[PDB]
């Protein structure tokens, strides 16, 4: 009948973390300009299995991803408040019928 909030004490969504990086891989194309920086939320949703609804904040900076070389690293001079694109992750997973994907990041 309705959503709930996430319990981060089951260790089984260790997994649907390993779709976000892949799909931010193919999303960030270059090596540089885009990077996240915090999860603002999560909340899981259910059909037939359950679905995990999260609303990111990434930017855009001078470094490679998450790690990377060099230091200094930032989103393009001091833009705490400026460049910057929010988005939400809508990830899927039921392991009692088989099942567990990555709907999509609804960036704008």
């Amino acid at each position: 009948g309705a959503p709930v909030p996430v319990d981060e004490n089951d260790e089984g969504l260790q997994r649907a973390l390993q779709f976000a990086m892949a799909e931010y891989n193919r999303a960030s194309n270059d090596k540089y300009s885009s990077r996240v920086v915090r999860v603002i939320s999560a909340k899981r949703q259910l059909v037939s299995g359950i679905k995990y609804i999260l609303q990111v904040e990434i930017g855009r900076t001078t470094c490679p991803k998450s790690s990377g070389d060099l230091q200094s690293c930032e989103f393009h001079d001091e833009p705490e408040m400026a460049k910057y694109t929010t988005c939400t992750f809508v990830v899927y997973s039921i392991p009692w019928l088989n099942q567990i994907k990555l709907l999509e990041s609804k960036c704008q």
